[PDB]
């Protein structure tokens, strides 16, 4: 996260670290917890990842210095890409984490509701990335769990900021014309979380955008609201 601020613990229950086993332990990526068993992330986190036994999820953490050896953790038993994800700048950036044990909810965990199909026409104010992401283009994993507001961006302005190409539907954006607060490497897979009506939605998944907040270059995310039925046929399968 460039331009944000260290996270109060608490303040993003939803918010999971992502790690890979494989040479070495490290964070990998965001997710968001959106039920006992599922971590909504995005799917270009795992290019190279060829099986979920090296894979470890992380929730309740506000600092990467509260994970080590003895952490305890949730196993992925799936790994869920949606079919037609080949890369993230083409879109269904999604993919799913099914969890080897069930999540036990409360004040440290719990789950952000799913925006709803009757709010896709709603203009959400209250926007926020949040990740263990760099703060820089060419910095590290950051220890603290960091926050930053942004606007959210029409689709038409995001259209006119990526000329080459194709600002689909599907993708939401978000950031601020002169840049300043934007996700970056580390926070992907993480949640863009709006409050509306004194309620949190998972709005967007942190996917791509052209370097780290740079002037009217806005974050481009995974346009959740778009993929409603889409976890509800992975997550509701009978
Ligand atoms: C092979 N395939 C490539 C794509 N991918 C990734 O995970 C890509 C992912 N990028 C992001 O997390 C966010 C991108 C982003 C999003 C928006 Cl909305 C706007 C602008 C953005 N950016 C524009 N330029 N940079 N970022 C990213 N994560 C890391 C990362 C993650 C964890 C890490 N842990 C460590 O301990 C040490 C690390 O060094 C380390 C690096 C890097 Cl590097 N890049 C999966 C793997």
């Amino acid at each position: 996260i460039v331009g944000g601020t260290a996270s109060v613990r608490g303040e993003w229950p939803w918010q999971v670290t992502l790690h890979t086993t494989s040479p070495t332990q490290r964070h990998l990526c965001g997710g968001s917890i959106i039920g006992n068993q599922w971590i909504l992330t995005a799917a270009h986190c795992f290019y190279g990842v060829e099986s979920p036994k090296i894979l470890r999820v992380y929730s309740g953490i506000l600092n990467q210095s509260e994970i080590k050896e003895d952490t305890s953790f949730f196993g992925v038993q799936e790994i869920i890409i949606h079919d037609q994800y080949k890369m993230a700048e083409s879109g269904y950036d999604i993919a799913l984490l099914k969890l080897e044990t069930t999540v036990g909810y409360g004040d440290s965990q719990r789950p952000i509701c799913l925006p709803s199909k009757g709010d896709r026409n709603v203009i959400y104010t209250d926007c926020w990335v949040t990740g263990w992401g760099y703060r820089k283009l060419r910095d590290k994993i950051q220890n603290t769990l960091q926050k930053a507001k942004i606007p959210l961006v029409t689709n038409e302005e995001c259209q006119k900021r990526y000329r080459g190409h194709k600002i689909t539907h599907k993708m939401i954006c978000a950031g601020y014309r002169e840049g300043g607060k934007d996700a970056c490497k580390g926070d992907s897979g993480g949640p863009l979380s709006c409050k509306h009506n004194e309620v949190w939605h998972l709005v967007g998944i942190t996917s791509w955008g052209e370097g780290c907040a740079q002037r009217e270059r806005p974050g481009v995310y995974t346009n959740v609201v778009e993929y409603v039925d889409w976890i509800l046929e992975k997550t509701q399968a009978v």
